[PDB]
DNA sequence: GCCAACGTTGGC
DNA sequence: GCCAACGTTGGC
């Protein structure tokens, strides 16, 4: 299964894709959420 | 069936 | 070990 966003971090609370980060500009091919909405808990840990 | 957006990997 | 690209799938 896909992990669910946490719904409580600042990114999760943002409503709208910014439209200008690289995730947003390449959305059709890269299929990624806006860098500013990406759930903090879903990022890669080193 | 659509589509937002997470998971995986070839090629580097 | 990274990440562009794609496939996938849960929720609608
Ligand atoms: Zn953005
Ligand atoms: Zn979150």
């Amino acid at each position: 299964k896909k992990r669910k966003r946490c719904g409580v971090c600042v990114p999760c609370k943002r409503l709208i894709n910014c439209g200008v980060c690289s995730s947003c500009r390449n959305r059709k091919t890269g299929h990624q959420i806006c860098k500013f909405r990406k759930c903090e808990e879903l990022k890669k840990k080193p």
